[PDB]
């Protein structure tokens, strides 16, 4: 079974999901009470502790432990298709409106995208779509296209393309892509977190990749800590899934940096 707040893989638990863990392996398994601190530790540290170890933690459930966790590493958790949906909106929302701040496209290529709908309203920039099997109530506004690198890689030079889960046999050096060689133009997008909002005093939150203007100090408000931590989670929740971002080589986190100037 799953506990519905550990279904990603083991290696993204929190300390606190390690003890929810032990919680909820206390009841299903009738197990004799374990203080949460007993594996006082992240998930990554976790799958360090050999099984002697557990033994020594916990000599009545130790072993137990073990074993159950390596089930769950060799028959991993299906997410949850609506909290994976969320956490694609949410990610491509993020990444799409950073760039077009970052590098200001004039344009943006949506393609594969059936239902002409703008991850990114506020954008301010031409909003073309494009789709192999346009949505019949929105093919009005949609080029019907199948894009394939051979015959378009002298198109949509200007601006960028967003390839969102569109799987194409190579994606143009102009892109920002997410998939589930093709990749020779790009390269690996890094975590990140852009926030604009106005920042609210109401665990310090000490990362480099919190890009708010808060941070320029090291001190994260409240507001951008949490936006920050449910972010995280989205992103963990989709790299879990074997979903993997890609982008142009020029995008720069530091003209991110620069907006807040
Ligand atoms: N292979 C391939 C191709 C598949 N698509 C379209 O991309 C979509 C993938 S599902 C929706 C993805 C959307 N961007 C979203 O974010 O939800 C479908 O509508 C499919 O018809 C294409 N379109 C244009 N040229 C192609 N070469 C393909
Ligand atoms: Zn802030």
């Amino acid at each position: 079974r799953l506990p519905a707040h550990l279904r990603l893989q083991p290696i993204y638990w929190s300390r606190d999901d390690v003890a929810q863990w032990l919680k909820w392996a206390e009841n299903e398994f009738s197990l004799r009470p374990i203080d949460s601190n007993t594996f006082e530790m992240n998930g990554k540290a976790l799958l360090l502790l050999t099984k002697e170890d557990f033994r020594y933690r916990s000599p009545h459930s130790g072993d137990e432990l073990y074993e159950l966790l390596q089930h769950i590493l060799k028959q991993p958790a299906a997410g949850d298709e609506l909290k994976i949906n969320a956490a694609c909106r949410k990610v491509q929302h993020m990444v799409v409106k950073a760039a077009l701040l970052a590098d200001k496209f004039p344009v943006l290529h949506d393609i594969g995208n059936p239902k002409a709908i703008k991850c990114v309203p506020q954008a301010d920039v031409e909003w073309k779509f494009y789709d192999a099997q346009p949505c019949s109530d929105k093919a009005y506004k949609i080029e019907e296209l199948f894009y394939s690198y051979a015959t378009h890689s002298d198109k949509f030079t200007d601006g960028v393309c967003l390839f969102w889960n569109c799987n194409v046999d190579r994606y143009p050096a102009n892109s920002i892509v997410c998939r589930f060689s093709a990749f020779v133009n790009l390269k690996q997008l890094p975590f990140f977190y852009y926030s604009d909002s106005p920042c609210e005093s109401h665990v310090p939150l000490k990362s480099a990749t919190c890009i708010t203007r808060c941070n320029l100090g090291g001190a994260v408000c409240r507001h951008h800590a949490n936006e920050y931590r449910l972010y995280l989670d989205a992103y963990n929740m989709m790299i879990s899934a074997g979903f993997s971002l890609w982008v142009y080589k020029q995008f720069d986190t530091y003209n991110l940096w620069n907006t807040f100037t």
